[PDB]
């Protein structure tokens, strides 16, 4: 029983997160999750203000902004309302619970209070989640667990992506999904997000490797695809991302039936 | 058959910084990695200075300061040269190489700027280490793989304590060891750094598990304890920081005959 996006948000046990993702993403048509890895505050507004109507999430990694402020992140805030997406940071937080919770939300990123969901690691135990979810719960938000990863030697297999899959399932008040290669829950209430995704095969020259939208999305049942440089390095990043959501909404829809 | 800190510090495959750091805890007997876990940067200044002459390094999590900024980073070096000590920025590199590399070198914090170590996961496999080598070999850095971790659920056991053993042994150009609870690798080139010590029995609330030590250095085989809160919770911190210096030295010696 393959559910549409807009159905998943219905489900009994959907995170309010995920369920305004669901919601927008058939609303408008994408699954198609912009990495704006870009060094200028600029250029990440201007590409999520031209992009924010064909993406359904933005993933920032706020460490590489050469000049980040917390204004920034109100502006980024202005257009994922504008334009209906979620933010996504991408700060994978891997160490014990106490920590966490002080990188979440501390120091001068104040991540929590612009980014609807972060990732952690699960090589730390199931504190991480504790740790993070303490400062979550009450600012309504959620997190992605890394389960499987995209690049050349990943650890991310076997009994990890297992461990992963529990460790969503027994926090599922405040995670609502995974980094993955592939569908690894067979729960729908969870979002599957896939790095790793370019139209062309190949891989860069630090270990990443890429698969197609429709290999992922299609055949592998993940739920959005995450893209940086097959859009960023275009000259034109509006028609790449038009390419990138079509092609992962396309592949969305042949499996529904 | 094990040598001392100081003869370590003169053997043939011994990388720059790991002989710095050797000859240094020689010298000063010391073998106590203070982690400053603080949100001011006053504060960490503060138990630089005061605690500097007791540590062999410094760990720091920046991304937790409320108030970073590269003078502050610029202020700390100073009482690194001066009180002979290391700094360890925990940053946890824990993605693609192309990803951590711009995280190394860039952003706001400028990690590779001032960071002697720093350390990374290696659930994605050697391209993190790849990545950060092509910002941190140019810098004369070192980089710490997280062999094992100290909290309840660790997934850093068996074969993924295995890959981190291989993966440093394969880039010794610029892995000068682990973040481990014990020796992990036979290698007397490489320190091991353990985190979860305090004198008593015990752990927190989210996770974190507690070693002494003695257990840790002396029967474990590690090389230097990481003290947080044993330390920065103490009402007399230099006390705190002597106790657990003298500590971890006595094991040391013991180990050696
Ligand atoms: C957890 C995880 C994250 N990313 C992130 O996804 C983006 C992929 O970008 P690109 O499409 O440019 O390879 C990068 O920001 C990267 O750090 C991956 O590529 N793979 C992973 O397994
Ligand atoms: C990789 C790793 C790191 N830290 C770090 O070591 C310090 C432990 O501090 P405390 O002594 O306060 O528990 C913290 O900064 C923490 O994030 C651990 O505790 N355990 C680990 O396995």
């Amino acid at each position: 029983m393959e559910l549409s996006f807009g159905a998943r948000a219905e489900l009994p046990r959907i995170h309010p997160v995920a369920s305004k993702l669901l919601r927008l993403m058939q609303k408008k048509e994408t699954n198609l999750c912009l990495s704006a890895d870009v060094s200028l505050a600029r250029e990440l507004l201007q590409l999520a203000d031209a992009l924010g109507p064909s993406i359904c999430m933005l993933k920032t990694h706020v460490d590489i902004l050469n000049d980040f402020t917390l204004d920034v992140m109100k502006e980024l805030i202005t257009l994922a309302k504008c334009h209906e997406f979620l933010i996504f940071e991408d700060r994978k937080f891997a160490d014990i619970g106490n920590t966490v919770k002080k990188q979440y939300e501390g120091g001068i990123f104040k991540i929590a209070s612009w980014a609807d969901l972060v990732n952690a690691h699960v090589v730390p135990g199931s504190g991480v989640v504790k740790g993070l979810q303490e400062v979550g719960l009450p600012l309504h938000r959620g997190c992605l667990l890394i389960a499987e990863m995209s690049s050349t030697g990943s650890l991310a297999t076997g009994d990890y992506t297992r461990a992963a899959v529990r460790m969503a399932e027994e926090h599922s008040e405040f995670v609502v999904g995974f980094i993955s290669g592939s569908r690894v829950s067979m729960k729908p209430e969870f979002l599957h997000l896939t790095p790793g995704v370019q139209l062309e095969a190949g891989g860069d020259n630090l270990g990443q490797q890429y698969n197609s939208p429709q290999e992922v999305i299609g055949k592998r049942g993940s739920d959005i695809i995450i893209v940086g440089r097959g859009i960023i390095s275009a000259a034109d990043r509006l028609e790449a991302a038009e390419m990138y959501r079509k092609a992962a909404w396309e592949a969305y829809l042949s499996r529904l039936g």
